[PDB]
C-alpha cells in the first residue's frame, strides 16, 4: 500500500543515523505470521522547523522518481516516516573496500555508467542531488547500483538552473566559493565518485587524504584554481582519467552532461568485454 500502518512496523536493527534522524530496518507485517517484507524507515529524531520541511520536501522528491537507479519509494507511515526499499548489499563504499579482490575494472563501469544514468533521469526531473558520494551509493547485488540520501537534493527553481544554499572534497569550485548547485555541479561530484571507484574507497587514498596532503576551505579553492586535480588512481584506464579531468572543468559550462558521459562509459565497458 501507499500508507504504512505504524503498528504493523517491526523493528530489526539500525541502518544509520544522522545529525538529524535515522534509517531503520522494519519487516513490515500485518498478517503477524512474520512473512512480512523488509522495509528502510526514515524517521527524524531532535529536528526542527527547517529539518521538517526539508524531510517533507525529500519525501515528494522520492516519490516521484522513478529510475532503477535510485532508491525506490514505498510509501509513508504517520510523526511522519518515509519508507523505501531495503538494498542489503550496504553502501558501495563499504562494498568496494570489502570486495576489492573480486572486483574487476568492468564491474566499476558497470557501476560508473549506472549511477551516470540515475544521474541523468534527476537532471531531466530538474533535481539536484547535492551529496554525491560513494557512500551514498546503494548496492542491490554485484551487478547493481542505486543512487540514495535524497536529504540534501533541492529542486531547482523555476526561473533557474542552479540554487544557492545558505564534505567539501566532493564540492565543485562554484560551491565552495559561491554556494552554487547546479546539474553541472553534481557533474563535478560524479568525477570525484570515479576516482572513489577506481581507488576501490581506499582509506588512504581517498579525495580527503589526497587532497589534505595537497595543502581550511579557502586552502583547497588555492588548488582547485590553480589546476590541481586527485591523481589518476593506479591501473585506472587512461580513457576513464579522461573524463574525471573533463567533470572536473574549472567553468561548469565546459564539463559533460550526464547524457553525454552515459554512452562514452558504456562504450568504455564493452572494450572491457
Ligand atoms: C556508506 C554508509 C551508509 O550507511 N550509507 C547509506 C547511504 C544511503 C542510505 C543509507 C541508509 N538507507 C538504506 N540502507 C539500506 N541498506 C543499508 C545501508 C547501509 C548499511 N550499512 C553497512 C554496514 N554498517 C552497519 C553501516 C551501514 C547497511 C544496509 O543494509 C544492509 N537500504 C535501503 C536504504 Cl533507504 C545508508
Amino acid at each position: 500500500p501507499t500508507i504504512f500502518e505504524e503498528r504493523h512496523l517491526k523493528y530489526i536493527s539500525q541502518l544509520g543515523k544522522g545529525n538529524f534522524g535515522s534509517v531503520e530496518l522494519c519487516r513490515y507485517d500485518p498478517l503477524g505470521d512474520n512473512t512480512g517484507a523488509l522495509v528502510a524507515v526514515k524517521q527524524l529524531q531532535h529536528s526542527g522547523p527547517d529539518q521538517q520541511r526539508d524531510f517533507q520536501r525529500e519525501i515528494q522528491i522520492l516519490k516521484a522518481l522513478h529510475s532503477d537507479f535510485i532508491v525506490k519509494y514505498r510509501g509513508v507511515s504517520y510523526e511522519l516516516r518515509l519508507v523505501m526499499e531495503y538494498l542489503p548489499s550496504g553502501c558501495l563504499r563499504d562494498f568496494l573496500q570489502r570486495h576489492r579482490a573480486r572486483l574487476d575494472a568492468s564491474r566499476l563501469l558497470l557501476y560508473s555508467s549506472q549511477i551516470c544514468k540515475g544521474m541523468e533521469y534527476l537532471g531531466s526531473r530538474r533535481c539536484v542531488h547535492r551529496d554525491l558520494a560513494a557512500r551514498n551509493i546503494l548496492v542491490e547485488s554485484e551487478a547493481h547500483v542505486k543512487i540514495a540520501d535524497f536529504g540534501l537534493a533541492k529542486l531547482l527553481p523555476l526561473d533557474k538552473d542552479y540554487y544557492v544554499v545558505r564534505p567539501i572534497f566532493w564540492y565543485a569550485p562554484e560551491s565552495l566559493s559561491d554556494n552554487i548547485f547546479s546539474r553541472q555541479s553534481d557533474v563535478w561530484s560524479f568525477g570525484v565518485v570515479l576516482y572513489e571507484l577506481f581507488t576501490y574507497c581506499d582509506k588512504s587514498c581517498s579525495p580527503s587524504a589526497e587532497f589534505l596532503r595537497m595543502m581550511a576551505l579557502c586552502r583547497l579553492l588555492e588548488l582547485l584554481e590553480e589546476g590541481q586535480r586527485l591523481p589518476a588512481p593506479p591501473a585506472c584506464p587512461a580513457e576513464v582519467h579522461e573524463l574525471m579531468k573533463l567533470c572536473w572543468a574549472p567553468s561548469p559550462q565546459d564539463r559533460p552532461s550526464f547524457s553525454a558521459l552515459g554512452p562514452q562509459l558504456d562504450m568504455l565497458w564493452s572494450g572491457s568485454r
